[PDB]
């Protein structure tokens, strides 16, 4: 930046700039650096392939660039590109080492070759190509290289471990520990764990060789293998260390020719195969699985079916999996899972293959249920099958019947009682089927009497399921249970009151906030049900306290501290209470895995804060304080606005980020959005949570413009804009952006002078802003002025806090907000050098692809806007525009555009200066 | 190829006097074709086969029967018809102006469009090319179907 | 057909039946013969891949079946599956020929290997790996093979 970069100093600056990204752990800026201002050589366009899933297209390009013999570094580029992609057998078989049999003399750059060629020879256990290799190493004179000698000592340890000599290989592994403990190891508390991990995988592969060598018999060797398989659980789930450690156990078990070592070796090949086919790298899963056929395992017939399924060919995988299914009409072949899971996989990717009609799949779904009925993954599968087939008929001209939701609910509710680990993403799909046919049985009930018979007993399914399912699992649809109470059904209204009774008996203190806001409205129907839900609560047995009356004492106080507009220090002894705090670190649910308690431990209200605060906006809402059970100052914000809209934004957020934490296109990049528990109290009022350590970027830019002594105005600023015509907007915008230089790239310096925290903070900034940058636009957020882009000092996340207008309401006002989202020249170079063509664009594409893949669930979550605000037609147009924005239809000339296309459209209309000149100086764009 | 080019057009009436074979090279032609648009189901003891696949013809395809060149060329035919839905429907639009104003011609054209795109005629939703091939073959050679139809289209031959 | 085929005579009938399709030019019956009444061995399910667009998935399966050193014909199956898919540079770089630098002695089935290894060396123009190759050919005594000598003469012409 301090260089004038427009000149030609970007030749010598870049050939080491890519070095400072290609081992930093970050890729999406490296791929962004390569495709911007570096487009001269075609080899630069070739090296982008080896990070973007077409790496083997770049491998064999490098192999024939590697047979030019002109430069030594274009050979080690090929070797490092092989080693980064685990082509170990291809490294040791390279002709760059084998002149005829041996290798060349003392090594200026050849040692960097040998460092690879040793290491792959350690990972391919073959005593001859490992033994002549160190025969060629020990002809050298003075091995200066710090890196060669580690893999050398591991190699001679493996050669001694093949010669059945325990103390000798202990000696050489202790030499390897000495070399790592002096030379390779560096300081902690400065570097990450990401760069230390490359050495920790080698240490974990050094310990298990000493742990498997120290064994004189199979009696302890089996125990050693179980201890190492226990050590394969702390390892995590990344492919590189998993494959490395399993490759070293592979290299152990085929140098030691014990028969128990070979029985271990078949297990290691099968685990390498099923490891690699789950990591989308079936190039080596096949050539590891084929070792299990010379051992002839009876489990490789299914593993090759999964490799065929991941390859792409569907019908041959179906043929082999049904071949081993009718092989399970033979003898025992344990009846519990090894038959039922094979038939379940057959049905699941018979569904996915689209190679059958429905009843052919159902006739063996019931066969799965016959052969095993105490295991709910088949019930999950058939619930997903019906709750997919309902849309795949509904895409055509299919209308409301009841049987395809009857069977769906009848298998979902039977599913939930067993393992309850798929409740977050399926039970909202359940109880929207519970209250669609129920309303259709009220709309035009006099044939479509079938759904009237279907709604007669799905209510019976809910009643019969509630008595022997867990209680907490209804909390996930709690606001959807808080809405749709006025359903005009009179048979599911009693059940949706019963579902709040049952949720109030066990675990009251969380939902008592919602149940006290429930007996509060202007329309006197929610309150009328609020007595009924609270008449019968104290009628139930466990009434430990007067916490209902004290709960209303909190509630009416908190809804009367929003009327008192001052332009006071009321009741205080309501705290302490067994009522628990409204912070989002009270009200979530812990992730259901397979006895746990469904909450974080209780951090209740203790001392209500006294000194409040009101903010400097036009419409002025007010901030309170809470002292919790730990004594932390928990902030609380009370607004005189309907935050019932703001809760559904937040439930969209909490069904969005838990999908973001499941996609490997996002968990590799660690996406996420901020979140805070917002609750309604009554209409045109509400409470919401205060994320700590935050700052508005008005406050960031106010203290940096004045630090440069740049003189500007706030009242004289926008009247000049008001007095400009339609033509002067562009020149006014260009003069204002030449006034203020972009300065947000050094506020990240001033927060994190530790540069590793700065780098991780800028990546976290770009990614976390990138997701919500069109999660808001798809919801039509707008109103994104500089007092509402809140950044946290701790790590650099981005949160959006105002969000009063959604569903593109910001276009329905004079000088309308016609940006998709606030992308603004302070924020662009804050994303980095390359700007928007970097982690921002890639994480945007991942976000949009994940929202297109989950259209039905996200639209199903946002359906509750239509019953929060009931009967508008503009809400219908808003939901249709929302559906088209999710699927990716451009709002002008409407037809479906790609994820990269929609990303480029929204970015090149967000940073467009002709747009950024137009909008109102409340949303002041030139900042 | 014509085994479901006729079925997609709803050919029927495929009795043994209308499966003409040439002595020169062994092609197959269909010559009667008076009824199209699945009209053969609108008569008593209706023709409920997709096409005449009949146990003289099965082992005539070879040892492996229908699981061979027949199935693969069927899949290639159905995939090429799905890839060219718009042009083939555009060619067959002229039925609607040869015979002008029927409503059964509209139902016939909609069933024709669903047969081209690959929708199974019971529980209607989109099925794959290998799926539609296996469906039409395992309902053509099904003996419970082949017992039913009239001895004009005599199936046991 | 004249055999009652329901019995177990379909073991000795098939291992030459696939031979009578895999060079006849027809594939869709060969792929139809393999997936019907022949579903015992998994290697039979592997060899269906090399005719149905996933041939390189079967190549590297054959390469690690080809490093078992148990049978000579499971090596020439790998070599013919390479040659049918034009992997000439991968044929001449095979370790089944290069013991260290040279090759093995007089050839019962190894000549079927050399017939491939000459021919790919003709198709990869590289004078050193073509010159030491016919240096190894001319150490032999009596090359009986009708197929070797064509590619040999093309090699010495090159
Ligand atoms: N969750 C939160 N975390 C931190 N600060 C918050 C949060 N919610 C609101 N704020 C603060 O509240 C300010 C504005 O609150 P807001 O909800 O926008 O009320 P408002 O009157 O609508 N403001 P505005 O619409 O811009 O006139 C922001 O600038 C933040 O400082
Ligand atoms: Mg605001
Ligand atoms: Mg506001
Ligand atoms: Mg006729
Ligand atoms: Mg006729």
């Amino acid at each position: 930046r301090q260089n004038p970069h427009d000149k030609n100093q970007n030749g010598q600056l870049l050939k080491n700039l890519q070095i400072t990204y290609e081992e930093i752990g970050d890729i999406d800026s490296l791929d962004g650096v390569l495709r911007t201002f570096a487009t001269g050589n075609l080899v630069s366009k070739i090296e982008e392939l080896q990070y973007s899933e077409n790496w083997k297209l770049a491998q064999d390009c490098f192999n024939v660039l590697g047979k030019f013999s002109d430069d030594p570094k274009t050979t080690t580029r090929m070797l490092k590109s092989m080693y980064d992609h685990q082509l170990y057998s291809q490294i040791i078989s390279n002709s760059s080492f084998h002149s005829s049999d041996g290798k060349i003399s003392l090594s200026p750059d050849v040692k960097e070759w040998y460092s690879i060629g040793l290491e792959a020879a350690n990972l391919e256990g073959n005593v001859q190509t490992l033994k002549n290799w160190v025969e060629q190493i020990e002809s050298l004179r003075n091995i200066d290289d710090r890196e060669v000698l580690l893999q050398y000592n591991i190699a001679k340890a493996l050669i001694a471990i093949s010669n059945e000599d325990p103390l000798r290989t202990q000696k050489y592994i202790h030499n390897s520990f000495r070399l790592i403990g002096t030379n390779f190891i560096t300081s902690s508390k400065e570097t990450t764990l990401l760069k230390k991990q490359n050495l920790l995988m080698k240490l974990h592969s050094l310990y298990d060789l000493s742990f498997l060598s120290s064994a004189k018999d199979k009696f302890e060797y089996k125990s050693n293998t179980t201890i190492l398989d226990y050590r394969m659980e702390r390892i995590g789930a990344d492919f590189v260390p998993n494959h490395y450690i399993l490759s070293m156990r592979k290299s152990f078990d085929q140098l030691k020719m014990n028969e128990q070592a070979d029985a271990d070796l078949g297990k290691t090949f099968f685990t390498l195969a099923q490891l690699a086919r789950n990591n989308a790298r079936l190039d080596i899963a096949s050539e590891s699985l084929m070792h299990c056929l010379e051992r002839r395992l009876p489990q490789a017939e299914l593993e090759f079916a999964e490799i065929l399924w991941k390859q792409g060919e569907n019908d041959r995988a179906l043929k082999i999996v049904q071949e081993i299914h009718e092989k399970y009409q033979e003898n025992s072949s344990v009846n519990a899972r090894d038959r039922a899971a094979v038939l379940l996989k057959f049905t699941e990717w018979l569904d996915l293959s689209n190679n059958s009609a429905s009843e052919q799949i159902i006739k063996q779904y019931q066969d799965i249920f016959q052969i095993d009925s105490k295991w709910d993954k088949p019930y999950y599968s058939i619930g997903l099958y019906y709750s997919r087939l309902l849309e795949r008929k509904k895409a055509e001209g299919y209308i409301t019947n009841g049987r395809f939701e009857y069977r769906a609910i009848s298998y979902f509710l039977l599913a939930f009682e067993k393992n309850t680990a798929k409740v977050r993403e399926n039970l909202p799909k359940v109880i929207t089927f519970w209250l669609d046919i129920a309303a259709a049985s009220i709309s035009e009930a006099p044939r479509k009497e079938m759904l009237s018979k279907a709604t007669e007993d799905i209510c019976s399914h809910v009643e019969e399921a509630l008595q022997h399912c867990p209680t907490y699992i209804w909390y996930f649809v709690l606001t959807q249970l808080l809405s749709r109470l006025l359903h005009s059904h009179q048979s599911s209204a009693q059940i949706i009151m019963h579902i709040l009774l049952s949720l109030a008996v066990e675990y009251p203190s969380h939902i008592l906030w919602y149940i006290t806001a429930l007996v509060n409205s202007n329309s006197s129907k929610r309150v009328l049900r609020g007595k009924h839900i609270l008449e019968k609560y104290r009628q139930h047995s466990q009434n430990p306290h007067d916490l209902v009356s004290s709960a209303l004492d909190l509630t009416k106080a908190l809804t009367r501290v929003c009327l008192q507009d001052v332009k006071f220090k009321f009741d205080m002894n309501v705290a302490p209470s067994a009522m628990v705090v409204p912070v989002r670190k009270n009200l979530d649910i812990i992730s259901p895995l397979e006895g746990y308690q469904p909450f974080r431990p209780v951090v209740s209200i203790i001392r209500f804060g006294s000194s409040y605060k009101v903010f400097s906006s036009l419409k002025k809402p007010k901030q309170l304080n809470i002292i919790g059970s730990d004594g932390n100052i928990y902030g609380i914000m009370c607004k005189k606005e309907d935050v019932r809209q703001d809760n559904q934004y937040m439930q969209f957020a909490t069904t969005m980020d838990f999908l973001l934490s499941k996609d490997i296109a996002s968990r590799k990049r660690s996406l996420g959005i901020n979140i805070y528990s917002v609750l309604s109290l009554r209409e045109d009022c509400g409470i919401l949570e205060m994320v700590p350590n935050v700052v508005t970027l008005r406050s960031i830019l106010s203290t940096k413009y004045e630090s440069l002594k740049i003189k500007y105005s706030l009242k004289s600023l926008h009247d000049r804009w008001q007095h400009t015509a339609v033509d002067g907007k562009l020149e006014f915008y260009m003069e204002q952006v030449d006034k203020f230089p972009p300065i947000l790239y050094q506020w990240f310096l001033e927060n994190f002078p530790d540069p590793i925290n700065w780098f991780n903070a800028r990546n976290t900034y770009a990614r976390s802003y990138a997701v919500m940058a069109m999660v808001g636009h798809i919801l039509g957020l707008g109103d994104r002025h500089c007092e509402n882009i809140l950044l946290d000092i701790q790590t650099g996340k981005v949160l959006h806090v105002d969000l009063d207008c959604l569903f593109e309401k910001g276009k329905r006002l004079p000088v309308p907000e016609i940006v998709p989202f606030r992308l603004t020249p302070n924020l662009l170079d804050a994303l980095g050098i390359i700007g928007t063509e970097g982690t921002f664009k890639k994480s945007s594409e991942v976000t949009l692809a994940l929202m297109r893949k989950n259209e039905v669930a996200l639209m199903n979550v946002i359906e509750t806007i239509m019953y929060d605000r009931n009967m508008d037609h503009s809400i219908q147009k808003a939901l249709k525009v929302l559906r088209n924005k999710i699927r990716g239809i451009d709002p002008q000339d409407g037809l479906v555009l790609s994820v990269a296309g929609q990303t480029e459209t929204l970015i090149q209309e967000a940073t467009s200066e002709d747009n950024l000149s137009k909008m109102y100086i409340g949303w002041l764009p030139f900042w």
